[PDB]
Parts: structure tokens; sequence; C-alpha cells
């Protein structure tokens, strides 16, 4: 079997994507966040605290014929952002761009965090890391994609975010008209649950490639790309008048710049992320100060190749007995 679902921005900054996921019997489609770094699928619900929902679109398990509530299970998960999200289990037939599972831990929120209640476009998310990190509690379950895997043409799934404009994702085949050259394939440790590889190295702008091992995840989830320090310095020190801020918290630039280029390395080859990918815009309403989209990681513990640099490839998740991340040019 395969799937092939449309992804969304939901924003004119490319903050998030959103992707419509079908749950239970009738239908009811909520546009969940795909999100590589984590192994909940979770949703908005009729069981949610009804002061912390605010347009979202809920699932309301009692309304689906195929809906059993997993006696005992519960999940809460806190976010590497500070957010957050508790509640019950329930499993449902999930479907995703015509890739059917039944049997999905639906995990039912109960609470969520402001940020969650204060935006409307996410329905909740749907993680795609390993699920060695799924939070329920007292059994674990598994990801949308470990249930599928078996069942797929190949045990693959495909990340094609777009800039400013809608992109794909693909499970269980490699569309090959979707990327120029070729993919290349790097190793994955899955030792923390992630997609985690090591980078060969950076550019700025036309500038010379450093060759540096540089470790990260590739997280759909998270919006930009965070870096060791002294390569977010050498990125910035190339737009005048950049600078970190601690009150608005990382680099901020001139909104009048015209930014660099960015390129990271993926093995011998070079994914380059140009330099408007970078711009998050103002950082308050008409502000002439804008936020950078590339920022220290000092502060996570982790190097984070967030959207801002998987929005530049093609980007495989090869779910193979030993894991590895694909990623080409488009
Ligand atoms: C650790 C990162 N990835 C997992 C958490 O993913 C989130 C997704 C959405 C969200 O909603 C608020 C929001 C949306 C867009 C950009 C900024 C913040 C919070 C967290």
């Amino acid at each position: 079997s395969t799937g092939s679902a449309t992804t969304t921005p939901i924003d004119s900054l490319d903050d998030a994507y959103i992707t419509p996921v079908q749950i239970g019997t009738p239908a009811q489609t909520l546009n969940l966040d795909f999100d590589t770094g984590s192994s909940d699928l979770w949703v908005f619900s009729s069981e949610t605290t009804a002061s912390e929902v605010d347009g979202q679109t809920i699932y309301t398990p009692s309304k689906s014929t195929t809906a059993k509530l997993l006696s005992g299970a519960t999940w809460s998960i806190s976010y590497g952002d500070g957010s957050s999200s508790s509640g019950d289990v329930y499993t449902d037939t999930v479907s995703v761009g015509g890739l059917t599972v039944t049997g999905q831990a639906v995990e039912s929120a109960k609470k969520v965090s402001s940020s969650f209640t204060e935006d409307s476009t996410i329905d909740g998310l749907l993680g795609l890391a390993f699920s060695t990190l799924n939070t329920v509690s007292p059994t674990q379950q598994k990801t949308f994609f470990d249930n599928a895997k078996a069942s797929l043409d190949s045990p693959v799934f495909t990340a094609d975010l777009g800039y400013h404009a809608p992109g794909t994702y693909n499970f269980g085949f490699i569309d090959t008209t979707a990327y120029t050259g070729s993919i290349t394939y790097t190793a994955v440790s899955t030792k923390q649950g992630f997609w985690e590889w090591t980078s060969t190295g950076y550019a700025v702008g036309s500038g010379t490639f450093k060759s540096t091992s540089i470790d990260g995840i590739a997280d759909t989830g998270t919006t930009l790309l965070y870096l060791p320090a002294t390569v977010v310095s050498a990125y910035w020190a190339q737009v005048s008048g950049a600078k970190s801020s601690s009150s608005v918290g990382g680099y901020v630039f001139p909104c009048s710049a015209t930014l660099p280029s960015f390129t990271f390395g993926v093995g011998s080859a070079r994914i380059v992320i140009p330099g408007d990918y970078i711009d998050f815009g103002p950082i308050s309403t008409g502000s002439s100060s804008c936020f950078g989209g590339i920022q220290s990681s000092a502060g996570i513990g982790i190097n984070i190749f967030g959207d801002v640099a998987l929005k530049a490839a093609f980007v495989v998740f090869n779910g193979a007995t030993t894991p590895t991340l694909g990623f080409a040019s488009k």
C-alpha cells in the first residue's frame, strides 16, 4: 500500500504545516502537525477542557463506530518549546492520503497548554519519530508509520515541505519526479528515539564549505534550524546589523536586509537553504527588526534540522531494519 497527502503552511511564515487526517467511522477529518521529532498521535477532542478549545476541529470518539477506549491508558507529553498536552487513549481507524491503519492509538486530549489553544489551525500532532518515545502508559503505543510499515510497498515515508507553498507527505514510495539529481543517504542513530544524523558541515552564502560533524535531528515539527553557537554566529556575522537579542530570544536582523543562503552537508552532497527561507518577519507587528530562521541550539542540548532546513530538500525517512535518512535537492 501507499499514501500521499498534501501538507499546507498554517500561515504566511511557514510557522508549521498541517496535513488532513481521517479518524473514525464515519471519517472525522482533523488537520494534524506531522512531527518527525515526537511519537504521539494526539488530537483536540470532545474530552478537551472547554476553555482550552478555541476554533480547532475536535475528534468525538462517541460518534465513531470503530472507536474503542484503550482501558486504563493515559498520556502526557512536554515538548522542547515548553508546550504540553495530556489525556486518555482510544484505538480507531486512521487514514492519511489513502493509507489506512486499523487499531491506531488516538490520544484524546483532556488538557492542552496555551500555545495549542491559541493556534486555531492545528487540531493535534501526528508523531513520526521512533515508537520508543511514545508517552502512553502503562502500555506504550506505536506510531502511525510503525503500524503501517509492514503493509507499505517500501518501509519509508518522505517529507517534501514547501516554501510559502503546500508540499507533500508520501508513505510507502519515493516519488522520483519530486527531486533533482540523486538522493544521498546518511546513517541514523535511534538511541534517543529521533531521526538523528550527522551533517558533514556548512557554508554561509558563497563562502567556503567548512568540514565539521554536526549531530542533529530531522524534525518536521520544529520551525527553525537550531545549530551550534559557532555556526550561527558565523552566519549572522554576514548580515549587517544582525545581533543576538536576549529580550527577543534569539538573533534578529534588519528587515531591510537581503539574507545570504546557508548550505549544509549530507555526506559529500550539499543542500542549499536560500536566504529568503531564513526570514521569519517582524518580531512584532510593524517592527523593522526581523526574526532569524537560524538560531543557536546551545540552550536545547541537541541540534535541530527543523522546517527551515528540511523545506530546502526532498527528505526520505527510511524505516528499513537499519533506518537511514536521504536528502535530495529539488
Ligand atoms: C518541540 C517542537 N516540536 C513539537 C511541538 O510542536 C509544536 C507544534 C505547534 C505548537 O503550537 C504553537 C506554535 C505553532 C507554530 C510555531 C510555534 C508555535 C507548539 C509546539
